[PDB]
């Protein structure tokens, strides 16, 4: 083991068979000179701390390790991020849902011929929790209806589409088919959609159906999209009028104007209304068709997503395996890989309608909830427990791979996505590689 | 040790004595190409990073390590779940008790012959915290009342089972054997099952009994029921009437009727009343017989079980010992092992009776709570702790196994359960194997 | 290391240097066979994964390791377990002490003599906070005056014994050596015990007294009790009576009759009263006689005391040494040692008395807080921060130990005591073992 | 292996092949005699546990390693600091801005030249929380014009630079292009600038654009200002008049004076007023031009940056390589790196509203809030999670280095800065340092 295990540099003394090299980037020197189009995940920076050489006459120098002598050192290296829960680089801010426009009567319901498109609708971006972005995506419909459909001839009682967090169901007496107290439950479920006859919704391509809950089956066939025609079984049950029921006490129908005759779109029968719900038709429905074969229920996922990130090192470590030696940049043959440090937390406020109740008081009057006599169209309630996203430090070790056997003076290091693209949100990278002996020559 | 190290692709260079592979499922042209009926649980992905090849066609190549020498390579994962607190999958929304029917007189308490039967009550699915699924097992019950009992002759003061969370026993005058204040404590200790002569509760084949805090003492007998007979010794007693009591003070007896002429069931003496509770009748009673010599008390548990899983890999491990080589989906030999990553936090809202008291006046009219002035029948108080279940992220190393002489193109991995079948709410899988030499040939 | 590396089963192909063992307890063919009367602390399982063979007939294929070789294997362990904070199995609901009965006139308060006797209460079981245990404590003297001293010449004014968590120094005068507001301070400081003569608390075989915090200098001598002659210099002074005092303003003296004429036990002086505290005579008192020479300060401790726990494993690996093979029950050689997963958690509630004001009202009418006009005898306040008990799961690396030759099919495992016994509270227990190559032969 | 193994002190026994070296500084020798000028990042201590020698007599003993041997030992730190939110040390209290001065009359609004100059704005230290230190940035532009801007002819309606976290878009109906409520909203979005014609802000040489959130897209150009002529398409719209709308119902204008006749700055058309926002621009305005391409969002930093830190130790380990042997203080051959323990975290106040409506009527008459009638001079509503650092001890393990053949008594230890600069705010540091044997000599 003795004789070949040099490590000498050009003139310096010669180490034996242990070093450190240290990948940092907030050296003032790298900033002026070798760094100037480049950010934090796409540097370049030198490994000779000397400082008797501006580091572009320190590209010259070769650290060369002693031959006859396999080399390899660990890795070591410590990232730290910071990215909102919403933003335009993860496809996180887009949906498209098909809603009502042009309500005009030919020249009696059998008139009145409603159209349809699809519109792609767009929110804004910020750290947001997971009952406020449902609030965001809930006025991204109707500043649709203040801009096309209020100028037509619709009469917003058919909206179309509607992110509530209830279930529909709870006071059904099954010998009336009516609920009884008159409303529905304030109470906090897990989220669902509520469609209308000639409306859906489209998650392909997008990421927000992950922050839903509402997960597929087979995760790898199309695409993803949920139109009126498959949530059979499904209708919101109609609701009893109490305020014309105490005459029997000195008799039983459903409610159909609400303080403002706003119709609830009640059916030839006297049971339901035309409102459908997914919720409500995934497990009161049919367990063999329309859902509850195709969908799945999961909790939410205020982060979206969890992705990996490939750590590459082009001029230091060998290729790995079955990688090909290129200078492209998209593809960099990778030296270890990890996880993106996105964590999430619960907080559990706990009161969550009192503090519902009294909020919009004292900061809003009417700008979320601007329908607050109608059940339906109500605002929904927020959750007992709710989550944020967080971002914490990475401190991770890779092992060993084999280095090469003479090192530049510069370096490159690089940071990518799992679609081979920079991430922009990474604020600090920093790495060691702590060189040993392998097998002889 | 030299010689003997190198790994040869097929045309590329031969490297030395340690690499990396990375199973990954998040490549483009696996999604298209190899895996269209599976999910994430049991994928189908490569090894080879050469873009020159689509996957149907590199399916040929082998990394072949070289021969004489053992190889070997140590394992390391990352897997990221989403499950809900009740769900179909793990048998948590489901138990069958034995309550009552047709109560019709025969042609004086001597008559009214009574009759009972099973049922296998069924509740909703979701993620809920440890009060809720209470209240939602409570809602089970009534529900069938409203269909079934209440068109006989049932009149609502013998529903027989209700899930409650006090002690019936906190202010027991011995010298009169009655409860001083005329009213039970409004306190939130264990949860416990309260029944009824002719009723009964079974939890085999379930997962709720977890939930509760109701054990065993020998858990692997045959099942799991408790009936009417087993409670001896744990009536509750009487509520002394205190309206009745200051015409003493210008005597003593128990209440019967309460503002709606509900029936206490009091018997024929003036202590105690016909109902059993199983909190009071485990520490109340007797040490010998019936309870406490046959279930434990045990703290709440809200992910309700805590179950391994075993990973699979048979294309690039060996087997281990005592294991058949098979190609059968249901036998896949281990490679690791590990716990399923759902866990529990507490978070101690510390009111939990004003915070009750105002809930049912914002949100809920009589929905839950439907009964709001028998003392018997009213809302249980929730407990000043309480428990949500929670998802996070396992990070693991399982150590070196050996590995076998050529690596085909196309891998399997495979997650499973403690019952050999594969868990749908596996959202990420990810490994990374590191080849070393061992023993020589 | 070539050729004596072999690890053959008995008729599969022979592996080489490194496998794994799995003790599971989760098979669906043990349950049926081989446990049916112990539980998950003392279980038996088989290692051979084969299943053509019933673990009544696979209990004869040996696992043979190639022999002139030392082998050995590291162990890695996972265990979950659930207990109470408050149970009968570790000691934690007993506590006696010496309160009075029997106050009667013999045929001037130089008459009525008082008599005292030990009693050992115990009080309920389930898991609860540090202030709750409180209660449940001041709870089993008061059911005892209920049924034994009332009948008697009892006048509910020299019960003797009360915990409490005040500091009755707070507002004294020095000149005058009384309580200038009337009304001792209602704050939330470490908790004591209080007396009186002619009574004393004993926490010998207990483990209450690690809740309170009182622990002792020398732990080891020969028990732990508490009379009233021992806390001399401890008395609590006297209070000042403030509506006979504006008399002077159109003079002073202590304070006897409280709203029900309940007598404070004022001493022959104008000073102080008859109870004496733990709290004020530790500090307030003399640092070298009574208290403060003895006894020590501590936090309080809601897991009450952290055990250790024995896995032992007696037929795969050798015998450590100093340890005889035996196969009596309570023996069975130790392979490792860990800590309970019993752990602790702080919450502040930061409110804690108008929290206590309200709580009292819509929850308990007068259950607890029997006596709310005396000022001693009054609830004590909650702490600003409170502490409850949590089970987390536990992931162990137990190093390397030397194993047997040849391995039977079925196995032991037993997790015990620090006083060698079962504990009940085990929900899960799991194992690995991975044997290695030492020394030859 | 076995000979050339000793470790010789120089008149006690010889050791073999493994000891341990402790590096404290809480040896109550050294602070009398050695360390007397400097503090716990540079202090100079001995080794030797012998206590026959004073420490300056103990400077010569030499515990001289075998030679004919490499050695080598690994090195484990504790390092324990505290360091505020808000110091001078690391630049976070520095900001200049460009705000308006001698608005006076030249001898109509053609009229009034206004004046403008720079100032660098100093704002006082502490630990605070992310909102507490906005309105600390905001109290140091109004005590500006209180001193200078209030003796000129300015009439505080234009200020010019607010820092604000609303967005003030919500309500906007897009025909008639006014906010219909006539307020705008209270909520608590990401927090931008406020800018008026004329003024700028310039981050360079600080640290609170970290604080904000806003980044720059490349992070290493010249430094970071913004001035109003940036902003463009992000005018704030004009606020409709309501008071003046019920005349229609027995008609539409934006609002000029509010109760203070202060002007709004009203625009020629009567859409949009005249302050610009960078959260409205950054979304609502052009993705191509101005801001969108030049900066980023980012999420709040507490800490505000996470800076790395150097152990230096010039006395035993041998130097790595490209290090120069030197005696300055700032050169000094780093022998590990770490990560500055200080952290963040999160904790849900969840009304933030009320407890800001609460909170200026008990502790703040008008200090904070000065103007509590103007919307956009209103004080920014609180976010609904709050972010405090906070310090950690950090325990470290940093592998093996080569050290050198004889040690000298006394040592050195350095803690540095990434800038080489000892960082005041160390309190506790603390190394271990267990030699091992490498190759032969």
């Amino acid at each position: 083991t003795e004789g070949r295990n040099s490590i000498r540099y050009s003139e310096l003394s010669p180490l034996y068979d242990t070093t450190k090299l240290y990948l940092v980037d907030n050296k003032s020197a790298d900033i002026a000179s070798l760094n100037y189009q480049n950010d934090h995940s796409n540097f370049l920076t030198t490994v000779v701390q000397n400082n008797d050489f501006t580091p572009t006459e320190a590209s010259t120098q070769t650290i060369n390790f002693d031959e006859r002598s396999r080399w390899g050192g660990q890795l070591k290296t410590i990232m730290h991020t910071n990215m909102p829960n919403v933003n335009e680089y993860m496809f996180s801010n887009k949906f498209k849902a098909r809603v009502m426009v042009s309500r005009k009567a030919p020249e009696d319901h059998k008139e009145d011929i409603l159209k349809y498109e699809w519109f792609e609708f767009i929110l804004p971006e910020g750290n947001f929790s997971a009952t406020m972005t449902i609030d965001l995506m809930n006025n991204a419909i109707i500043d649709n209806y203040l801009e096309i459909g209020r100028q037509n001839g619709v009469l917003e009682s058919d909206i179309g589409v509607k992110f509530d967090t209830r279930n529909f169901r709870l006071g059904w007496d099954p010998e009336t088919k009516l609920i009884m107290p008159g409303v529905y439950t304030y109470e906090a479920f897990h989220p669902d959609i509520v469609l209308l006859p000639g409306c859906g919704v489209d998650f392909t391509e997008s990421r927000l159906s992950n922050l839903l809950g509402i997960r597929k089956r087979h995760p790898f066939q199309e695409g993803f999209k949920i139109m009126y025609e498959d949530l059979e079984g499904g209708n919101i049950p109609a609701l009893l009028d109490v305020t014309a029921y105490e005459e029997s006490k000195k008799k039983i129908q459903p409610l159909e104007k609400d303080s403002k005759s706003r119709s609830y779109n009640v059916l030839e029968d006297k049971i339901n209304t035309a409102y459908r719900s997914w919720y409500l038709s995934y497990n009161y429905g049919n367990p063999e068709k329309g859902i509850r074969s195709w969908t799945l229920l999961t909790t939410s996922d205020v982060t979206c997503g969890a992705e990996q990130v490939y750590w590459s090192l082009p001029d230091m470590m060998q290729d790995p395996v079955t990688f090909r030696s290129t200078r492209q940049v998209n593809n960099y043959p990778v030296v270890g890989a990890e996880l993106m440090p996105v964590f999430s937390k619960s907080f559990y406020n706990e009161q969550a309608v009192y503090s519902q109740q009294l909020r919009q008081a004292t900061s809003l009057t009417h700008v979320f909830n601007r329908f607050p006599e109608n059940q339906i169209l109500i605002r929904p309630p927020a959750p007992t427990i709710t989550t944020v996203s967080e971002n914490v430090p990475a401190l991770t070790d890779h092992g060993t791979l084999p280095l090469r056997s003479s090192i530049r003076g510069v370096q490159r290091v690089t940071v990518t996505d799992a679609r081979r693209r920079t991430c922009p949100y990474v604020y600090k990278a920093l790495g060691i590689v702590a060189p040993r002996v392998l097998s002889s020559r």
